């Protein structure tokens, strides 16, 4: 379900772009596709197998940029799949690099923490020459930290000499980068701006309903109400509040750090966990789930701008639906690109040998997000469309652009 | 069909052996494997996007060794198999070698020579730095021939400086080895020799049935002539003739150069194309199909020898049935490894820089095939199997006891 | 003629300074030279050899630099006269570079698209291992533009990995700078603001004298007239108008947009196309051919500032002619050095990984021919000569200087 | 007139063998050509530059193979012609090299022992990426000796590792070949034998005529008594003697060593030094200088066989007047090729890590030359011409079709 949205969406902005159909071709088959094995001795002394994976999409506008993840279950599809989508999102947001994607298909939750180092320092031994600063710049994922990114770090500087930039995501006083951790948050806040501001309303008096606190829905909630905002609605996996004139995030915060859930809060009351969803609100933040909002939700919706801070919240026809309706809809594949930016930045403060302070940061994330939203309309002006096809047509006219003037061997 | 025997036969060989289940694992995931894009313009101006790929199973005893095949239809299966084939063949003839495999899925025969020039080039420019004098050796096969070995010689030199023993099968102004058309046939005869030799006969005065002339047929019809044998029956696509007191070879070859058939032929009568393989004889030499022996030939075979000079030309039942009659059967996988052998004196000869005479090759081929023969007979007698399980016994046993030895990081 | 400027001023500039002989003629010998065969086929199939080369005066400051020039007429003497003035003028603007220059002596209006990317990537091909990103970096010349930069990357890329850096002048969305078109002009005004401003004056409310409208001539006449000064007369290859109050730029750009020529302007009357340099001003400004001042036309001049933007315009004896007159001429090794600088400064974002905006260009920019124009002027007043000779013999000392305290290996 | 004369044979062997025009024009431009400069600090400390330079023909069929020399005079069209003909004369020999030549103009009488090392230290660091093992091998020349070879292997080995193949001619301690200095007296005599046995005569018992004792001279001459001949007449720099019955060599030669000239001999009177030329003979062996026949001496001469031991000795006239007349004259292209041989020879026994002994590199020898002459006869046979033309369309069809065979991008 999740493969077939980025690739749908590819043939519709080939048919809308008028793409050669040589071109598209060569956009479908990756760089490059590498399969090793791995294999290490237990703490008894047994001997562990497994088979790890890198994939390569294109490298056209600079190194290659992806994920390694630890999962026992794989598919081809679904990580090529992965690996296009990161090449589009990057051409989006404008920083030079291209797309991959990788892992090991073994459960990490049955391997000691030893195990686990010896299990990544012979991943990195076994694709030590298909990597680099220049090259390809593997990024932390699920079932991976910074501790991880650290090892691969140590691995490949043994081959290549010291190379603090050929990771991403590394520890504080391994050479990370400030401002990590509310990446996601900022950018949904000032995408968020950015399209408020476009019809002439602002922040400061709206109405808000966020769906969610991981990292992103808590920093989200936390930066609107410190602009001026109020949000009358919050969910969780356990629970949900609500209150007409405005929650005290602050204070819901520590409530939160005490008690563990959302019951029994002082500035709000308990409300039924399906109906948050279609509250009287300005803007409506799904940030937890991808496909919550269906058929049967579609009709009874009442906001007037979404914003996808989540993986594909919207199927097809609801997204049918709430056009004829006439609601706006913000793209994923733009909301939530804070992180690819602020990596970027540490890859660029790696590069130079000396650290940013948070201010300059969060400067340059603002100017990156806000040019970004303007461009995106611009294209969208152009061939009369709605916003994510006026995302998915930029990213791959740019890729494409780039791929023909680079050339093809005469 | 084919990819089913040599697995089956590795796990006998495993089960005869007493291996332990996790070295069995880790000797069925390949080394690596690898998946590429070559696109190219035509002739025309128009572009054409192929898929290129190379499978690289082990490296334990050496470097790696397989050959570039040009076929349109692939599957990893089948070439995951063949991988494995090369690797337990190159352990039987004591070679410091491994073994992969790879290719381009195109039809050669819809190309230019230009245009199949500049896909070799392509190819060669995208696995640079996957193969090396130490590392991975290609060599032609099907579809391919000296020409793709010498541009693909070319496109290396262009990126690592002159390196002549990355490729073998080269033209031999380009470097290449003396002696190379009749590996295969001098390798039939002394492992033909040897084995009778084994039994206290020998090849002057005895009865041989030879099916096709392709290269391999010739040359061991000329060669066992030669050494005072008669041949009483031989085939071909199109016709077979007999001579019960022996066919004149050397007659018989400028007759297939005229007239392109073995009809109407002068010292021997024409005979039905599907009874020559149930003629009286010493010894029959298969050397054009496989599978030509089954249920329904088992039983009406009398024969006392059988050299399997073709690729699989017995099936199990058949060799159950044969096993039961009293018969003797050389495995393939020993039978036909002259071609191995002479690549790997060319190897040898390209990294001396001194090219030797055909004398010295073929004394070095006879030493090597003898002493591959006395080794198979002696595994062959210490665990009490047949020819073939002990050849497979001989080469797992060879690349486990390499495996181990080199180490499992502690 | 324009080979002998060059060395007659390196005599002069070296009896100035009061150099050694042996330090002279280690300044006279090129670093390296190289001729190369390039062969390709051409679209028919039939082979086609040029002959290529590259010369690379100086390292002794850092990188080298020069041009890529595709014209069939070669001269070693020409070339090599090139690569010392190109040596010089780095020295003067006072960025880490030494000199080089390099082509191929073919004609490229004769070969099509696709022959002249072969042509270029087989250079590059042969080229690669003597050029680099601290090494040597060539840059578009006549005959060349952009996409031969894109064709030059692409091809090193493929041999030593992505490096963006080792080109310049590279398409915007393949990492190319902002302001690149602009660049020669906003030297050129700076240039003549320091000049004016070294005596007293301002731009603001003069009188220049502009001949010609390539984009040097365009850009400098535009930022003159916004900054508030009037353009009493303007040249072409096909025309020439005058007004003695003042020509509205803005409107006369768009006028040659639409009708071509300079022809029927409405503020302005056409004048003869000999008589524009005669003209009563305060700053006259050739930026279209070289020589266009001799004997004839020194004595009727009656400007009071020249600043040559073209390439060599001034001969000797009117130089003296001029000098007794009582005029004042801005050396053009240091007028038109807006190219270099910008190029230096995009070679710089290259390495940073990061682009800036083009404020930040500008300023810098600024920055950098101020602070030039200060150190002629001291070097000038230090040894009581003219400008010319003042901005070689700072050239000449800065090369040597850093020549001897490099080394000599003992 | 020496860089005439390979020319001419050049575009004659292109005609006879109807090349294509624009094979014919990739064979003329040089793969490469390389100037540097040089400067050393004297022993005073006073600095002096010189500039060196390298030319490389050829690389179709190996490595590079040329001499380096320490000469004032330098031509271009001279080197060029050197390295062109270097090309030729090892694809006549049968080695696997191409061909090359460069030097230093210097006179290197004027400078002691450490201001030539200093030299040769900082040639060598100054192209030391251009020449390797399998890339370009400088050997000895004219004002160049063994230790020289041995400075530059030092220097080369400082900067890529103990690279004792880099170049040949090295003393015997520092990894040098045995049989050296006879090499080309060897060769002399095994090309003579083989060209008298072509017509069915024999060495012994046929008379000889030798003018001057180099080494070549002294060494063919002993060889050829050894043998079973009788030499007859002797010259020298200064002096010549003549003996009807044969002239003691052994004695001879130790009659040298102390008096130092011919004069005063007792077994042979002194004879004037300009009629040995026109003695009756069954051979005649020059190897001091060229050019000694010419018209007014072509008609006198009254031998059978003519060997070119030296360099050119024979012009094209008094060549068509001896082939009206009825003799044999063997090219020097092929005559003195010994040195080449026992190079190649030294080049692989440093290559194996494994020294022969001198009987072995002696047989090797004659087998090269025998080879070499079989295969220059039947190619003379081929197309109806004399040696000379069948020596130079070998070489030329062999390096053509090794360049044709080895591709042309497409
Ligand atoms: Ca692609
Ligand atoms: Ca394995
Ligand atoms: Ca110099
Ligand atoms: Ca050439």
């Amino acid at each position: 379900n999740a493969l077939a949205a980025t690739n749908r969406n590819f043939r519709h902005a080939s048919r809308i772009l008028g793409l050669d159909s040589k071109i598209e071709r060569s956009l479908m088959i990756p760089f490059r596709e590498i399969k090793v094995e791995c294999t290490i001795p237990k703490d008894d002394g047994t001997l562990v197998s497994y088979i790890g994976f890198r994939v390569q999409h294109d490298n056209a506008r600079g190194p290659m940029k992806g994920g390694i993840r630890y999962h026992p279950e794989v598919d081809p599809d679904e990580v090529n799949a992965l690996a296009q989508l990161m090449t589009w999102k990057t051409a989006v947001a404008d920083i030079p690099y291209g797309g991959a994607k990788g892992g090991i298909g073994c459960s990490p939750r049955d391997l000691s923490l030893s195990e686990l180092e010896r299990l990544t320092r012979v991943f990195t031994q076994k694709i030590h020459d298909l990597i680099g600063i220049h090259t390809d710049v593997p990024a932390p994922d699920m079932g991976t930290n910074a501790q991880t990114m650290a090892w691969i770090l140590d691995e490949y500087s043994k081959f290549h000499g010291h190379s603090p930039a050929v990771v991403t995501g590394k520890p504080i006083d391994l050479g990370g980068s400030l401002g990590r951790e509310a990446a996601t948050g900022r950018g949904v806040v000032f995408a968020t701006e950015a399209l408020l501001a476009e019809y002439g309303k602002s922040i400061q008096g709206l109405t808000f309903v966020i769906q969610g606190f991981g990292n992103v829905g808590t920093w989200a909630a936390k930066l609107i109400h410190e602009k001026g905002g109020k949000v009358v609605a919050v969910s969780d996996i356990t629970g949900a509040i609500r209150n007409p004139e405005g929650i005290d995030i602050n204070a819901l915060i520590k409530h939160k750090d005490a008690t563990g859930s959302l019951n029994d809060f002082n500035g709000g009351d308990a409300m039924n966990s399906d109906e948050l969803l279609i509250h009287e609100c300005d803007v409506l933040i799904p940030c937890a789930l991808g496909g919550v909002l269906n058929k049967e939700n579609a009709g009874d919706v009442k906001a007037k701008f979404i914003v996808e801070a989540a993986n594909h919240p919207t199927d097809p026809d609801a997204d049918e639906i709430l056009s004829k309706k006439g609601v706006i809809i913000l793209p994923d594949i733009y909301a939530n690109a804070g992180g690819v930016t602020v990596s970027y930045f540490e890859w660029v403060q790696n590069i130079q040998g000396f650290m940013w302070e948070e201010e300059k940061v969060n400067l340059e994330l603002q100017k990156y997000m806000t040019r970004a939203f303007h461009n995106i309309k611009t294209m969208c002006h152009t061939h009369s469309c709605n916003l994510r096809m006026g995302a998915f047509t930029l990213g791959v006219n740019r890729v494409a652009r780039a791929t023909q003037l680079r050339g093809w061997e005469a």
